[PDB]
Parts: C-alpha cells; sequence; structure tokens
C-alpha cells in the first residue's frame, strides 16, 4: 500500500516537528492511522 | 532520498486535495520543493 501527494508548506505551529499532515482518504490508501510513522520519497 | 515523520490529522481545508503538509526540514532529507509529488508508505 502507498499513496502519492503533492507537497506543501508546513503549518508555523508544526515546523521542526518531523509531522507530516495526511488527510483520511490518504491516510486509508496508505493503511495507517494518526500517530502511525511513514516514509516518504520523491516520486 | 527519504525521511520518516509522524501522521498527523489534516487542516481542515486541505481535507480532499490529496496534499501532504512537509516542513523544510523533512523537504530537504527528501530532495523535494512545494509542489513536488511524493510517495507515501507505513514503516
Amino acid at each position: 500500500k502507498s499513496v502519492v501527494a503533492r507537497v506543501a508548506e508546513a503549518y508555523p505551529e508544526d515546523v521542526g516537528k518531523r509531522v507530516v499532515r495526511v488527510d483520511k482518504y490518504e491516510r486509508a490508501k496508505v493503511g495507517v492511522s494518526v500517530g502511525d510513522y511513514v516514509e516518504v520519497k520523491k516520486v
């Protein structure tokens, strides 16, 4: 399971926190819940 | 190049837009700019 998504800039309060904001549709495609860890690579 | 990050919930206005919010530190680790496409997989 994987998904492709377009990179957008972080919200300022998230900067430095090593989080990725992913909505419920992308999360379902990846098979993750909030709090899980994902690996991110360029397409 | 890749990076691992913790999944957090999307901002409401981003829901359905197939974007992933990634800060400049994670973007540097992946080698992407805002507007590039990334592939996301569970760790």
